């Protein structure tokens, strides 16, 4: 919702409350886990060449009772926008392993996953500077590229995408930090039809595929699959735990969507997991899990 | 403050910032209590028939100091209005309690408070879905019911509320959770004269009743009463107390209102419970307290 | 960004996106501090005469990691507004001491400093109630002052500033809670030219002088420093920590505002404090470090 439009500064302040309850025999899921969002992304256009954005958003839980309080920058950043030769912004934002990795997370609830926010650039983080430009400086139409440094440990990165023609994104990227991570994807786009598949190895190696159709009344079933095998293991200080596997699922959802306002979805994990002892220090879940929701945004 | 609307989805954005210092020779409550509220109700027309809304507003504390942080969601719903079918809304709702028990939550300051937040549905709470049914189908004029369901422990409940013309409102619910209150209560509504009682038993006992009166320059005075009272009692794990009045006091009060964006008020809790071994572990308050302030609003 | 504006009825949301990264040898300065801020001006015409105004404004911080949340009310206060009688405003507020101490606060990012936040008075604190007069009941021009009152511990202050015509500014201002503080100081605001020096002396004594250029092509190059030495202190229930220094330093820097939304900045601070028995036991900063920040407001 664009709140302001004025000598060319405009703020689009954005947001939702996203209703949705968790069904499990899994107990740290099951449960209501209605959250919301606010945030703003702000502009200014400083002269016929630059612009100066600005960009916020936090996220803030609903199921946490009174007096508690579940909060915490999504993304804020700053930076600016010069010409035909794209764009620098440093403050808390995506890794560019994103830019590739970002294709595959497109559920309507469980995504991503392979990679956690503040996880060493494959996605979200802290004291990010990044360069990313767009249409190759205005002479290679189709060819985006970003290359971005890492605030502390100290890491970089680089990625790499391309509209190879019709809806046939292509993309890499690199990274690294002080542990780095390749990461390629290719995405389908164009007659309703979604197919991006994405995988990488790092310092290990994990992939994720999903299909989705646009169907016109407005739903868009989701068929995924994702996967993460692994090496040698530590627990905290010593413990030698093997080869096993990470998080693997197949997944079938369906979002209808109302209008841009007002979507509603339901998701159900299929999950693969055997209940064993890494399964359980560790804590990662072994069960198919649910979730049935009602998100209004702006 | 309707900050935009356009293409039938409007996004109300509204908040405040009351200021309060209450007195009192307890130190529990004296001191500066300045507090505020933001957030917003969404709007999103989808049809002759339906629209989606969306609503939060949580609290923030202007007493607590610099780096500590007492925030948290009062609520966070969206759901769904079809035309004369009624209206569903799922989250962190009111409850179904309220419905009846608000009317006499009017006090200039210290109101109700026979309940708390999360006080098992009979207020505020999480994973509260709901429909309710605004003027009986569309058959019968200003008859409005719920039926509410609670999230995790379990339970529900449902309300009938009536304007039996005049200015009257008889008001009747029950609620259960896994504990059973029901509401039994009256309001009066007609000429700048508001009078309202309400009280229920539970799994034990408590009553409220006010009376006010709204003066042509703006002076809302309250005088206003509520009490509770309790059978068998147990401490945590424990204990033999007998029964006693957890709270009873009288209340005179006085609301003053420039316009709608802007408020003072005078409240002054004239408390009747006596300090004795239930008002010192369970930390009753026994003191009066006496509030003073400045509510401005959009 | 003023977002509303009707029948006399106006809000000013502002924030803004500030992604700095301090450089330093220090291991709790050097690192990224994004911070940002959200803040509402609120405005409400009642009569000709009065106007019932109310701010607020928490920050949020952008460098705490994910799940983790660093947030607090900087100001949050209601207040009415009579023409030539002055304004009154109880709540989290600035303290009667900053109209004057505040002419020196203007560096790129480091700045006043001697004072903290809810330093007793003499910056931001709560439970402030507030009585200004501008113009000097409108009799005198180029005059403006103020008899404040705290919350708890209990206390007052007076303040008195006076632009003197021209571009002169001479500020007095004393606060006494129950340990006291006067304070001093003296702007110069004309041509292009900031000339700001201040000092006080507490229940001990500081001093901050800064003179800052406003250029033509945008860029405000500034030069500044201060200093506070002190008497007997005590670590908690005991320790006699002689006379020293708590900090001095010379500071160098410069903004450059694109225009008014948008802004990037570097500031050099050039400490020196020696490190000793004080600085260790006290958490007290003995290095000199770089800020490189770029806010974006509205």
């Amino acid at each position: 919702a664009e709140i302001y439009n004025k000598d060319g500064n405009k703020l689009d302040l954005f947001g939702k409350v996203d209703g949705l309850h968790y069904f499990s025999d899994d107990k740290g899921s099951d449960g209501d886990q209605t959250y919301m969002r606010i945030g703003f992304k702000g502009e200014t256009q400083v002269n016929d060449q630059l612009t100066g954005y600005g960009q916020w958003e936090y996220q803030i839980q609903g199921n946490q009772t009174e007096g508690s309080n579940d909060s915490w920058t999504r993304v804020a950043f700053a930076g600016l926008k010069f010409a035909d030769a794209g764009s620098f912004d440093y403050g808390r934002n995506y890794g560019v392993t994103y830019d590739v990795t970002s294709w595959t997370d497109v559920l309507p609830e469980f995504g991503g996953d392979t990679y956690g926010a503040d996880n060493f650039m494959q996605q979200r983080g802290n004291g990010y500077a990044t360069y990313r430009n767009t249409d190759f400086f205005g002479l290679v139409d189709g060819l985006d590229f970003a290359l971005q440094y890492q605030g502390k440990g100290d890491g970089y990165g680089g990625s790499l995408t391309y509209a190879i023609g019709e809806g046939f994104s292509v993309g890499g990227a690199i990274t690294t930090s002080k542990a780095t991570v390749y990461t390629g994807g290719l995405k389908y786009d164009a007659n309703n039809i979604y197919l991006a598949a994405q995988y990488s190895q790092t310092y290990a190696q994990n992939f994720e595929v999903v299909a989705q159709y646009q169907f016109d009344f407005g739903l868009r079933p989701s068929v995924a699959y994702l996967q993460s095998k692994g090496k040698d293991i530590s627990n905290g200080y010593g413990a030698s735990y093997g080869d096993q596997d990470i998080v693997k699922y197949v997944d079938v959802g369906a979002t209808y969507y109302f209008n841009k306002n007002m979507s509603t979805y339901v998701d159900y994990k299929i999950n693969l997991l055997d209940k064993n002892d890494f399964t359980r220090d560790a804590g990662i879940n072994t069960d198919d899990i649910v979730a049935l929701g009602l998100v209004y945004q702006f």
